[PDB]
């Protein structure tokens, strides 16, 4: 029943630059009940949570958190989600094979949850494993996809998963529609979002997998902002005129 539903990453996207967060925070605190906040990051609810308090972060409507593969709605965390990510889901299998890829280092445990698998990509390895990994996943039969981003961070998530997947899941939910939804994001973790066919904005500050992302797939709904951080998001809501 809003006019926009707002959908962007924290880390380097809508946090980074705090001049830029705060006036994009002034701006969007003057017509408040014009738009649904969510908030898509790969961080759990509770480091999210934890940096909303050391940017002060404004409150969201939604957390689509851990890349999506568990939301937060006011009243708390979506059962039903959770449920639908978890038919056919098999943890233990895939991270059987991928804990054994010399090349990858699992990520602290508070970084994994019932959907998400994560690890680090060995700076020295050659990136090219990830795709030797993925085959590997997808080839178990079992419902998997592989999320690569910054050169390092890897989350094997159910294939139902992924910020542009809650996304959609979301929009169903309160009835809006993607001519009304704005993407943001910065890195690889993020072309989930932009593969789905809301307006979608990349930060100038975006990591090389994204970019590279934008020269193969980026349609007109696209939009490569000037500004980086915070500031890209003022710059993609003038550009689509939302909130007109
Ligand atoms: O999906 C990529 C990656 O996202 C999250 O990582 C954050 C990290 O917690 C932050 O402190 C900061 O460094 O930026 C990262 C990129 O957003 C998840 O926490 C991590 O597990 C996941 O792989
Ligand atoms: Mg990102």
């Amino acid at each position: 029943m809003r006019q926009l539903l707002l959908i962007s990453d924290l880390d380097n996207t809508w946090v980074g630059d705090q001049q830029a967060l705060e006036h994009l925070q002034e701006y969007l605190g003057d017509r408040r009940g014009n738009f649904y906040l969510a908030y898509a990051t790969g961080r759990s609810y509770h480091s999210a949570r934890e940096l909303q308090k050391q940017v002060g972060l404004m409150e969201p409507d939604y957390w689509l958190t851990a890349v999506g593969s568990e939301i937060y709605h006011p009243e708390g965390l979506d059962q039903h989600w959770a449920d639908y990510l978890s038919e056919h889901w098999q943890r233990d299998i895939l991270q059987a094979i991928a804990d054994g890829f010399e090349a990858l280092k699992p990520q602290s445990p508070l970084e994994q949850n019932p959907w998400k698998i994560s690890y680090h990509l060995d700076p020295q390895a050659c990136p090219t494993v990830i795709d030797q990994l993925t085959e590997m996943l997808k080839e178990t039969g079992i419902p998997v996809q592989v999320i690569f981003s910054s050169g390092k961070d890897v989350d094997l998530l159910p294939q139902r998963s992924n910020k542009g997947n809650a996304t959609q899941y979301l929009q169903q939910h309160l009835a809006m529609e993607p001519s009304q939804t704005l993407v943001c994001g910065d890195s690889g973790n993020d072309i989930g979002l932009f593969e789905t066919s809301a307006r979608g904005v990349i930060v100038r500050n975006a990591q090389p997998e994204l970019l590279h992302w934008y020269d193969q797939w980026g349609d007109s709904r696209h939009y490569r902002a000037q500004s980086s951080h915070a500031g890209a998001i003022l710059e993609a809501i003038a550009h689509f005129d939302f909130l007109s």
